[PDB]
């Protein structure tokens, strides 16, 4: 059905001299989000896609399908405090996870607190730290549509609340101090009258102490830079309570500072402070990352990639912190992703061997190798077990394996794992598909993994729909994990699923990361375009029949894809983009990623940029000679409209620069494939409900389905 | 409402079918239809979903409903509690689990386990139907559906470890399970190894169900059926035999006391035990509500049509006094013995409930606690039992489960759970009842749900819900799909309570049935009336619903009046009026309904049977622009309860005479089935409802508000 495209105002006076280079950006009052104009664009845009979605019949039949699949218990992976063992727990469609807590192991669960029962449940946790004793919890909320944290505090014996309210926190953990007296957190200052939280570009983070029954107002500084106002925070407290450990990073880089706090060393408390504290600067430069897995005293072990791509651990004194050893030395081959203090005298390191991991539990103090467990495609996290722990549990999951939470108690039955819960999903028959792993060569040799799930015994004729996934920055490792709607593009599309590792990764350790980005950021492209040749050729699908999506980096990966090899997919779904790569370090944490990107300010960065930057390369493909008959995939670019961590502006000024250069600026387009936006309201990046999440999958699906051309099968 | 031109597809007829209902000829032309499991049944089926489908794909409203009613129904719900021991047991479900849980705690205080999810076996298609822990605590026997009739097996766990017991008793229908106090096994009643000749059993734990002891059973009169109860003192075995579907029953009473040996003493044969037979004749109802040694105290229906408690013992037992006297204008509902000494009356006064408790042994009133327009249901407290649990719930009151402690503060009312709904602000409408003139004069009850001050101006869409029937009060309880309906379609809700229902008493039951089964339509209708002429609605803004023989109700409304209607929705309703009886347990029905087997009930029956009064309304000469309301019958494929041939006949006899045996046809507004096919579980339901107001927003022309 033809489209009628809304009227978008460009605005000519806005160009910018990128050093002699002019950039016009037409849509520049797109970034403003409170506009008249804006909120017009923003309903005009959702009337377009609701009329194009309305035509995706299988929608339906894929939401139902994803509720039925998707209906069953889900657990998190415990955690200890005192005899109390507190998780996450799920029915199957609450709106948000409900946090449980008992007393021990075989202890009976009770509701701590149930998000379903504020606000309707359109906001979950963010926070959720128990205090030492097992008395307090604090937890976060999100008190306005941002994603932007209020703590709050609870006793667990009775459900009541303390008065204590702290704002302007975002990705803050609550570290207690063993005297339960109160917690570090790293919040950012107020906002002044006017601002907002979508506005402004929060800087001059704080390391503060919050002492419970106080107000805000009257917490302890003890670090912040106005000198650095960039420089943000995380921050940590060793096992025995004895450190307080603060990092500091420079932008978004695998590296930061260790500055190491001894609480033991305080007359009057951590109230001594009122002038900043006085911290051991063990590292004051930005050369390696560093995390502290343990300490027995003033002696120290550290995770890090100092002279060490794929990371090792090491031990040092803070009293003579010259001198630095190799305890655990660095893998020749396998990337050290993370190391765990376990069982007094244990620990549990977690390594990535080809896209697969491998756990290994070592002697602490020596180092040497005691057992090892390699690990089935798929992926364990979530492994919060302390050093004080004898039992660890960790998360299980595959493409094909909903969720294990598995149980090994170190002290009393050390070789056996039990199953603490194990999710199963109804009307799903694992053993009729089938997950492989294949290397392909990229433009410039490297071999690129790639996962590739399907049923078992497709015919290779090109016949199927193909729906592929990739990241491609920031060092994250992208591992095959449950997802219930690809199981239902398996069965009921008939679909082949492929997730890339694409340099830009931590895959492979930091030579993996640094191949992919600044100058190098094109590689990761190539690598996602090469591993789709791939699926062609070998013959899986066929160009029109191949889908890529992607969120935030993997929303720039998918813009940047379809606009230099338009021809080589049917469907492209960019979940909140980064699309304008000149102006993305003007808005709200955005200036953290310039370690990965780059920067505008800069011209050797500026000129890499500008070449694949998404909005300031969209160009007509039919008009280059040769590719008369290629035209964009049908598209779809999702947001949220209340996103701080990705701002939506990327997404608009993207869609209304396709939505011109293809199809407005010119009488009667050879595009005909749909470029619509899917914008959620009164939705942040993440932690939305389940049923908004599900509608969002189900609309995508259907709008893939429609554009692929793909039957349904019963 | 429907624009686009529907394809009704092709049924044959078979003019051999032919039945002389004395000397009165009936001809049944898909008689055919009768046969669930034929080529041509199964093809009829195929085709009307077919048609189905097309219509609905049109009722554009009906994805908004199905995502805001999930929304609406995604809150805990819970049951109301009973205690065995120290333990308190519920019902449970977080919102949208399939089937709701069994959970158990230790004492009040106690936090929640589960004892049975039922959502892990077979992915939560069939509930729990029976559910008896035992007098220690320790056993659980309960009642699965294992396929998709509605027959029950008894299965029993351990509540210390959640471990099965061997134990397997099939044939079970609606019975409980009554424990001996003991805890060596329970009482119940089974059919045996169609459904007649229903057994009075006794089960022993670790034992096949071929040992169980057979206290009851009369070949004699294979369609008596059975209930049964034990006394809170452990003492008394009652047997309660039925006649029909008729309110009232014989009471006969085993001595447990004075076996020698167990009840093992029936361990051979001896085909029926010593009852004392207190009453063996059908003509009162008779339930025991507590004992003293063999003084009883009974509610009963003698020479009382709004019910009354009585006191007889069974060594004087032509003696019987009344303990509570029959009130003058409310219906004793329930009575409940609890706190030892102290007796809990449910009393239905212009249908709103009134809470009463009195001394048991002298009847002296004590307390009285009104409620609001709403229902109180689930009283399952025992006489030893100290705090009285109940459910409340209204048109605008999703569900509170109240707690009322009489030994300490029993004056105070305590929320044990209070359900909360989201996205829905209850002060925005109001619930008002309002009484209406019938055909005959007598004044109808009516409730109204609505926006608070909508203009009188028959703008609105009108759903309005009855029965009339069987006895059966009809509450105003909570739907969200109703909330759903008044919010976002703009929408007036009411419920009529007409005759033919026990709201007044056994005089408002028998007002409406039999050769007065007319009054129950013209209540209806003349409800409808009064909506339009008051100006909430107009004559095709109001949509009617009801189910069996609210079904009945709905099609009988739309032979006789369907100008007042714009759309019409049958749940399984009883539609061939003279055939009804031969099919499954539809017999039981004949106590209401009469029998086309006798002359004097077959001429009331004609007259309103909906199969054989479907008649083009345009060719009545006052009535030309006038044509049948957009029809759905909703059914299931096996329902063996009203069976899917009534549904079928129906909508086959309504495609002939108004589509497609003439040309062009006045008749535009749909005539359809929604057949659900085998089936039950949250989303099934919720399916269902969905498409029920879908196209109802479609035929009233009902736009959707945000
Ligand atoms: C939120 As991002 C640009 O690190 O994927
Ligand atoms: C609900 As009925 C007694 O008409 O089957």
């Amino acid at each position: 059905k033809p489209l009628h495209y809304p009227p978008v105002r460009r605005d000519e006076t806005v160009v910018d001299d990128y050093f002699g280079v002019k950039v016009a950006d037409p849509y520049r009052w797109l970034e403003d989000p409170n506009s008249e104009e804006t909120k017009e664009f923003v309903d005009n845009q959702e009337k377009l896609a609701n009329s194009v979605l309305e035509e995706c019949e299988l929608i339906d039949k894929f939401k139902q399908k994803i509720i039925d699949f998707v209906n069953f218990p889900r657990c998190g992976v415990p955690f200890r405090r005192a005899n109390k063992y507190f998780h996450f727990y799920n029915s199957g469609l609450q709106a948000q996870n409900v946090f449980q807590m008992q007393d021990d192991l075989d202890g009976k669960p009770e509701v701590l607190y149930d998000p379903n029962l504020r606000e309707g449940g359109r906001s979950g946790l963010s926070l959720y730290s128990v205090s030492e004793d097992a008395k307090y919890f604090a937890f976060g909320i999100h008190s306005g549509l941002t994603e932007w944290v209020t703590i709050k505090i609870l006793k667990t014996e009775d459900r009541s609340y303390l008065p204590d309210t702290l704002e302007w926190v975002k990705f803050s953990p609550a570290i207690w101090t063993h005297d339960n007296k109160g917690f570090f957190y790293c919040p950012y200052p107020p906002l002044k009258e006017g601002e907002d939280h979508m506005t402004r570009s929060a800087v001059n983070q704080e390391a503060r102490y919050h002492f419970l029954g106080t107000d805000q107002s009257e917490d302890i500084l003890l670090w912040r830079d106005l000198e650095n106002p960039a420089h943000h925070l995380k921050c940590q407290i060793t096992d025995d309570g004895k450190y307080f450990l603060l990092y500091i990073l420079d932008g978004c880089d695998d590296a930061n500072k260790v500055y190491c706090l001894d609480l033991t060393k305080l007359p009057n408390g951590l109230e001594s402070f009122r002038d900043s504290a006085p911290f051991m600067k063990l590292i004051d430069s930005f050369d390696a990352s560093y995390t502290a897995i343990a300490n027995d005293g003033s002696v120290f072990t550290f995770q890090t990639n100092k002279d060490a791509p794929r990371k090792k651990l090491v031990r040092v004194d803070l009293n003579n912190p010259s001198v630095w050893t190799d305890l655990v030395p660095e893998s020749k081959k396998d990337l050290l992703e993370s190391a765990h203090a376990v069982n007094e005298n244990q620990l549990i390191l977690r390594y990535l061997s080809d896209v697969k991991h491998v756990l290994e539990i070592r002697d602490l103090e020596s180092g040497a190798l005691q057992h090892r467990l390699p690990i089935d495609i798929g992926s364990v996290d979530g492994i919060t077990a302390r050093r004080r722990d004898s039992v660890v549990f960790f998360k299980f999951t595959s493409i094909l394996t909903p969720g294990i939470v598995y149980q090994c108690d170190l002290k009393n039955d050390p070789t056996q794992l039990k199953i603490f819960r194990e999710s199963v999903v109804p009307d799903f028959d694992r053993s009729e598909f089938e997950v492989k792993q294949v290397f392909v060569p990229s433009k410039d040799g490297t071999k690129i993994p790639i996962f590739i799930a399907a049923r078992k015994g497709i015919s290779l004729d090109g016949s199927h729909p193909c729906e592929m996934h990739g990241y491609g920055g920031f060092g994250i490792n992208m591992m095959p994990t449950f997802s219930a709607s690809r199981i239902v593009f398996l069965k009921h599309l008939g679909g082949v699923f492929c997730l890339a590792n694409i340099r830009g990764g931590g895959e492979y350790g930091e030579e993996w990361h640094k191949a992919g980005f600044r100058d190098k950021k094109q590689n990761v492209f190539d690598d996602f375009i090469s591993a789709a040749e791939y699926l062609i050729s070998s013959g899986y699908t066929k160009a029109r029949r191949v889908a890529i999506e992607g969120g935030s980096n993997g929303g720039l990966l998918v813009a940047a894809c379809i606009n230099q090899r338009p021809d080589l997919f049917g469907c492209a779904e960019a979940n909140c983009g980064v699309m304008d790569m000149l102006r993305f370090h003007k808005f709200t944490l955005g200036y953290l990623w310039t370690g990965d990107y780059g920067c505008s300010d800069k011209e050797e960065e500026f000129k890499w940029l500008i070449k694949y930057s998404p909005i300031h390369n969209v160009r007509r493909p039919w008009e280059q000679p040769g590719n008369e008959e290629t035209q964009y995939p049908a598209t779809m670019i999702l947001t949220a409209d209340h996103d701080d961590r990705v701002v939506p502006l990327h997404s608009f000024k993207l869609l209304a620069t396709m939505q011109h250069v293809l199809c407005t600026s010119l009488e009667d387009s050879p595009q005909k494939n749909p470029i619509i936006a899917r914008i959620q309201r009164k939705a942040a990046h993440y932690g939305r409900a389940t049923m908004t999440q599900i509608a969002e999958v189900a609309d995508r699906y259907g709008f893939m389905a429609k554009a692929l051309e793909a039957p349904w099968i019963d």
